[PDB]
């Protein structure tokens, strides 16, 4: 009952959603996969494809999590992201900001694990002169923090999945490949990971 | 009237409109309707639909509620929803985000029962090669809470409605039919719930 | 101003923009008029005209009078509409959220007079099919209340006016009309007034 | 700087931006002109001028002015333009929003003096019939106080400039002049001054 | 975590983020890059450039400095944007608003150095007639500060790179250059420093 409106209230105190909820020296563990719905255009002149695809970040923060015998019946909460920290992943070839879709709020279960499941309209930088060819074009969509390095935020895959691929559309989905990598820049002391998905398409016929 | 300006300072006290007013063991019933206004344009390449419709949208949040007799007169409220819970419910197949073109305002009653009646454009992923056969296109038009399950938001469909459909169109609108899934994610326990509008319209000619 | 500043200071005072400045029983009357500046486009194929106008709207707020003695000079501020109640007027028949203007500034005299004039760009459903014949085509532009019934906000006009109409426009005006009308809508037992715009117009040529 | 600081919080105290800082029978007087830097586009069809222009608006607000002997080293500051008064001046047939290209900053300096400068693009209502010929097409930006008349906010003109016009434009400009006039109306005892940019261009060939 | 939450409340103290941190007579060096990821498209016909940048820039806040003795394992936090100071830095010859591709956050080490990088896409008044030569076009990109001049902000380059041009763009790249000017308008008795990109491009084919 109003034990919800109760545990909303405590977790909000001394709450500060523009600080990673790292837990000394452990970073936070984030774990991302893409869906990809729908291809909706290319542009061969000026190299650019737009796409509406479904991210899938989950991760745990050990400020928002309760016990469950304090708050009966309470298993789970809904969330405004304005209101907790959430990873700050950037495309990193994009071209246009991203379109949200999806109400912007995310599932915080008793334990603090947190999912946030937006779905997502944006274009990205992509070499699409293969598009009518046999092999396609390949497209890179590289993913990483913009300012958390791997000690802070370990970004890792999960399993995506190509089964929500619209069957109608103008163009034939071939393949999606995920990869995780880490690097080095000159620029800062700690390495930065990034999750790139890779995939492959034609023009049908 | 002072008696509206009183009543606000009291339900904006202890209000929390990120909290979904369920009580105890009872999900909030949502009531969920769709007219279709008009087919705005068909995209036959990109597979789209721009549609206009009226969405109506109500519940009982049992936080909401007044006596009458300490109120005089005050049977009911005109309140913006940025102030009150409102159902998170997502447009499953929409490609861009929606435009509500009506008042962001909701009618409250003294026992709490909710009504907010949003106009909006969107457009939508649909398989638009039929729109100029007989048979014509048939576009589904998907709808649920993103983030509420069956045991705390319960989504009802009300009766189908055409009768706002503009007769100018140049597409003709053959029929709409709805249903109400309760669907499982290979994720939950739980159920989500989900209200599909499937309307078949053709190119007049 | 010294005074001014003290009067902002005064009016402010417990106001709720939320809340609608009824006086027991008494409806809020709005005085409402719509003069046509241009006509930017029509769209054959969708059925949509692109209008420019501008919007004349009146009533009389009673928690915003003062004493002019009080305040000697003051006879009239000018207020952002942010700060004060607004009547909730929707075109019904709009497509597009309405484009405003001009600045967001609401005149305010002593007596608790308001005026808001703002100039608006908004594209509306209509059927333009007959633009270039000389009956020319007919389009509607409806307005009413989103929120409040006929005895909370008294809807009125205030007398048309075509002067306003840019001379160098491709389109030339054949007919206008504004009246009030009073309906009943399924939901509710209170009648809503609405003003409408009644334009008939054709392609010189 | 630590003075800078301290500056601001005491300008702060009292201050109200939505006041125009008049005194008894002492106007607000506005300097303002216009510098065209570029003609983007021209719509015969629509008769719609589509301009990039950089705005000059300096007064003095007698509220923000300090003594330097109190904060020494600081002779001006930089200041948000949403946290002060600054002059309601509308585009009166703009049927576009105007878009600011710069920040949004005024600089203040020690005796109260505002200077705001910012780069707008927006576009205009205009008979761009004579684009073609030699005669060239005229078109008249018009500037005004929205709500506030002569006696309150005094409009003047300062010596304009089109040093600023790019030479690589397909429009070559001919001539710019302007003009403030003061004009009444039916509703007003008191006038309402402008300022309207008259300028004469033509496609090079 | 816990010593970065503690961390953000003694910083945000008398924090003022309109305020330049300048201190005593020394000015805010503000070092500035540009690298060129690509050329979206030429408008041969309004003389307009699309381009796609990542921006560079850094400075001290001292107001922003902590011991890292009293925060162990806090050596840097990522901190939103609009919650400190940042530059005034204005595209002069813009003729669209920047779109900012990436989240706002700069990212803060415990002396007060403060990181901002943007990815941005922004349109350009530009020549561009060169395009399909083989001197090619070439487009300049002048950026400075809108409001503070050269003792209060200076404005200073760091190498150009362009190692992240992308390799299938319709468009190559003939040659970058940066230049740092300092000019007096007739206003003003210091001057204000602006840094300038020279990008010189040719169609390929
Ligand atoms: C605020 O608005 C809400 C929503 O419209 C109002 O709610 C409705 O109240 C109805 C009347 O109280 C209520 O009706 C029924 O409850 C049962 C149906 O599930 C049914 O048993 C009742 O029948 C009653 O039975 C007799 C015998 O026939 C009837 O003749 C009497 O009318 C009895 O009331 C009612 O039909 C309905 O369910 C409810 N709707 C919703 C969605 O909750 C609410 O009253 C408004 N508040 C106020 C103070 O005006
Ligand atoms: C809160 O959510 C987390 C994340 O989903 C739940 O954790 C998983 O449970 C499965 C099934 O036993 C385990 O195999 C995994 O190890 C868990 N994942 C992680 C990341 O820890 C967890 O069960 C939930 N907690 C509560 C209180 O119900
Ligand atoms: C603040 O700025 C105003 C505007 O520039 C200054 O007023 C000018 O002063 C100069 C001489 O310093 C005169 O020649 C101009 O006629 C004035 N202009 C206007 C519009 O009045 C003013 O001096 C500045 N204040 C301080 C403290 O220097
Ligand atoms: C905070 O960041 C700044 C910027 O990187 C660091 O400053 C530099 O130190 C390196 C060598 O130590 C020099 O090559 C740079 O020229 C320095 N920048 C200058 C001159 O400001 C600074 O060391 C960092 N602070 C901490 C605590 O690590
Ligand atoms: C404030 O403005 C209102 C409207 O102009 C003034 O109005 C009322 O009186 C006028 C004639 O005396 C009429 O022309 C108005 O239509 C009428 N309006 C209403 C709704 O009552 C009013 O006098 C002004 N108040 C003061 C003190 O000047
Ligand atoms: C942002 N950058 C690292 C930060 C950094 O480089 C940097 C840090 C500090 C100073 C100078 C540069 C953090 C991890 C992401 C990486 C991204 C890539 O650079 C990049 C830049 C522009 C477009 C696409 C990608
Ligand atoms: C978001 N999802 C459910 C939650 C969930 O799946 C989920 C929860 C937790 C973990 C992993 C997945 C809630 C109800 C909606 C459903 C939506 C569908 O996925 C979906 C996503 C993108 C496009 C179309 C459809
Ligand atoms: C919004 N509606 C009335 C309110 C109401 O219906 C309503 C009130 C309470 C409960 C349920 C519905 C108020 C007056 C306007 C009317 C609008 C028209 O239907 C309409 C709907 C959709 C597009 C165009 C026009
Ligand atoms: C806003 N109006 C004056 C006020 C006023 O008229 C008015 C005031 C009160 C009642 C009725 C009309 C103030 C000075 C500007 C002027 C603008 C012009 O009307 C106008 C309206 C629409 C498009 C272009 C121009
Ligand atoms: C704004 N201006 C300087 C100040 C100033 O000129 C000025 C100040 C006060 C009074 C009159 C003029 C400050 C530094 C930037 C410079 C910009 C340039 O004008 C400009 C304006 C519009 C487009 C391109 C360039
Ligand atoms: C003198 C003056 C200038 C500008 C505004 C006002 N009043 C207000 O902004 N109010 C907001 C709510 C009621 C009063 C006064």
């Amino acid at each position: 009952g109003e034990f919800q409106r109760k545990l909303y209230k405590e977790l909000v105190k001394n709450y500060n959603p523009d600080v990673i909820p790292t837990q000394r020296d452990r970073p936070v563990t984030v774990y991302f996969s893409l869906s990809l719905l729908q291809i909706m255009d290319v542009d061969e002149k000026n190299q650019v494809v737009d796409v509406v695809f479904w991210l899938q970040m989950s991760w745990t923060d050990h400020y928002l999590q309760w016990n469950v015998s304090e708050y009966p019946g309470v298993k789970q909460v809904s969330v405004p992201i304005s209101s907790l920290w959430v990873p700050d992943l950037a495309a990193y070839n994009a071209i246009s900001k991203p379109e949200v879709l999806t109400p912007q709020l995310a599932l915080v279960n008793s334990s603090g694990h947190v999912q946030y499941l937006p779905s997502i309209r944006q274009r990205f930088s992509c070499d699409v002169s293969g598009v009518d060819t046999e092999s396609g074009a390949t497209c890179k969509l590289k993913f990483g923090s913009w300012t958390h390095h791997s000690r802070e935020l370990d970004l890792q895959m999960q399993e995506a999945d190509i089964s929500g691929y619209i069957p109608y559309s103008r163009f034939e989905l071939v393949g999606v490949t995920q990869k995780r990598s880490e690097r080095f820049y000159e620029c800062c002391k700690e390495p930065y990971p990034d999750v790139t998905f890779t995939v492959t398409f034609r023009k049908k016929g």
